[PDB]
């Protein structure tokens, strides 16, 4: 039961953005618009910008999953590496397991689906601060692209969903993102084609 990728503004307009850095220091993280790409470094805060066009009712919840894009590698689950997953670094907040951290948010779910077995983190819909028109939520990726065991250098989908307080689809949007030692490296190889 591969999740869907499809694109959908929905009601509300909602779509992700790139443009604000945010806190993220330079070297850590770079955005590709033409291949919709990021590219960032192991456990680095990564932020992304969440746009509506009009505000969304209250209970609205945006949750993050990661799929590998490639057809031969949806139905796998997508998660932490052995050797990573064994490591002790966290308390018990985000499970060893899960590729996709929240950073800065005191309202994350992390969700194990109980049908798929597949991982997302959820934290409500907060709008944007005042004189802003985009919400920022930063993320964390816990493995490399190249994690023998987890990701084994498949490339990534990261999908972005505004739902209701049932879990109701609202919108959808989503990102490639590529985890490796040097963002920018990477993302100008990869334009090259
Ligand atoms: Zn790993």
């Amino acid at each position: 039961s591969v999740p869907s990728q499809k694109t959908y503004q929905g009601s509300y307009g909602f779509r992700l953005g790139f443009l604000h850095s945010g806190t993220a220091k330079f070297g850590t993280c770079t955005y590709s618009p033409a291949l919709n790409k990021m590219f960032v470094q192991l456990a680095k805060t990564v932020p992304v910008q969440l746009y509506v066009d009009s505000t969304p009712p209250p209970g609205t919840r945006v949750r993050a999953m990661a799929i590998y894009k490639q057809s031969q590698h949806m139905t796998e689950v997508v998660r932490r590496c052995p050797h990573h997953e064994r490591s002790s670094d966290s308390d018990g907040l985000a499970p060893p397991q899960h590729l996709i951290r929240v950073e800065g948010n005191l309202r994350a779910e992390y969700l194990d689906d109980p049908n798929t077995f597949r991982h997302s983190v959820v934290v409500p819909y907060e709008p944007p601060e005042v004189g802003s028109d985009y919400t920022t939520i930063y993320f964390k990726f816990m493995c490399n692209s190249s994690c023998m065991g987890g990701m084994n250098r498949r490339p990534i989908l990261v999908i972005i969903t505004l739902e209701d307080s049932s879990g109701n689809l609202l919108g959808r949007d989503s990102f490639e993102v590529r985890v490796c030692a040097c963002p920018g490296r990477d993302r100008r190889t990869e334009e090259e084609n």
